[PDB]
């Protein structure tokens, strides 16, 4: 079964603390891991949030976009085969 | 040790035609394949260019950044464990 990684992209608008919040809320990240991934996205432009089956990855991507827009942030989230 | 995927990230400055050029030249993509990946960059924010050993991935990333900046484009190219 081929799994899929969920990615978040950097942007200049979305607050760092919201990205940490998203990682903790939707990707079961510890505070430390969420902070490191957020910083990785900031530094490298993209970061890996988790790995799931195709349909679950689709769900996570959707949940992040929904949350982000309702929080008034343009945060971009997508997926790739892992 | 894993192989490593080379990624190109979207930005609001780099011409589509230059992204296609980079994919053709540095990642040996056919015109259609280069176009396909470029459109993924545009719509999803990131596209996969190729998968290589670590040192070769580093080389590709470097060659893309070198080419991009000399052509006055801010195109970001990075790598992740595949
Ligand atoms: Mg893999």
């Amino acid at each position: 079964p081929s799994l899929y990684r969920v990615l978040i992209l950097n942007d200049d608008y979305t607050p760092a603390e919201f990205v940490v919040y998203v990682l903790e809320r939707f990707f079961n990240k510890s505070r430390e891991d969420a902070t490191r991934i957020m910083l990785h996205v900031h530094q490298n432009g993209v970061g890996v949030c988790g790995v799931y089956t195709y349909e679950v990855a689709e769900t996570k991507v959707a949940q992040v976009i929904d949350s982000a827009r309702r929080h008034q942030h343009p945060l971009q989230c997508t997926m790739e085969k892992d």
